[PDB]
């Protein structure tokens, strides 16, 4: 069954995510210098298929005292979303997300479905479920025609169930006021951060700043071949505070 202590659980997501991605470890011990650090969110993906929905993935959570505090839809990446809150301060927001299967070709359809069908229902109610990776057999042109749809669709079918990514709370930080200067020190470290959308989403007039280091890489055993993808990110996030003092809690740009 289910985790019942919620630090279990992050230590377990945690040490599953760094596998795939080991600059997190090595930037967490950076800017904590071996303390832990607060997290302010996780992210989870899924596909609205009942055996693994949105539902399934949050009752992880929701068992040990999450609540369900946002509902989201993303329109373009055909995504509905909802966020968790704890009542506990120090433990992350919990953000799951799930694929709507319907809006894709019925190739993809049946191809996401296959995967899926592979999946032993009772796997995910066992503690280990949200870091259980894999549970099905995948080919390269499987993983190319999902890609060519839709990279989250992609994305799950190469890594299966495990975080993908882990948030620092900027805002708990006691050495850094702005995440242009946690930005600096990661450049100054060796890191390279995502600068597409500049190397700073948002700004305090919409409420929140996020950043990211360029994605790891890792290697992904198709049934027909060894290939290297990108993996995760690290992502660092600064909220603001709202009109009534309470601090934003959405995920884009307010
Ligand atoms: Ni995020």
């Amino acid at each position: 069954g289910m985790h019942t202590d919620v630090n279990a659980l992050f230590a377990a997501l945690w040490q599953d995510y760094i596998k795939m991605t080991p600059s997190a470890a090595k930037i967490h011990q950076l800017l904590g210098h071996g303390a832990p650090i607060i997290n302010d969110h996780i992210a989870l993906r899924t596909f609205n298929i009942a055996k693994v929905n949105l539902s399934v993935l949050a009752k992880h959570f929701t068992s040990i005292g999450y609540v369900d505090s946002g509902d989201y839809k993303f329109e373009q990446k055909k995504l509905i979303a909802k966020h968790f809150e704890h009542p506990d301060p120090k433990q992350p927001k919990v953000f799951i997300s799930e694929l709507l299967v319907e809006e894709f070709s019925p190739e993809v359809q049946k191809s996401i479905h296959g995967l899926i069908d592979q999946v032993d229902i009772a796997a995910t109610t066992a503690d280990n479920f949200i870091y259980s990776g894999r549970h099905w057999d995948v080919d390269k042109a499987t993983y190319q025609a999902l890609l060519a749809e839709s990279e989250y669709a992609a994305w799950v079918a190469a890594l299966g169930y495990r975080a993908n990514h882990f948030t620092v709370s900027i805002n708990d930080l006691p050495e850094f006021e702005r995440i242009e200067d946690v930005n600096q020190a990661l450049k100054q470290a060796g890191f390279v951060l995502n600068s597409s959308g500049g190397e700073v989403k948002g700004s305090p007039e919409v409420l929140l700043e996020q950043s990211s280091t360029m994605a790891d890489k890792v290697v992904v055993n198709f049934t027909d071949g060894d290939v290297e993808i990108p993996s995760c990110f690290y992502e660092f996030a600064r909220r603001y505070p709202m009109a009534n003092g309470q601090l934003y809690t959405g995920f884009v740009a307010a």
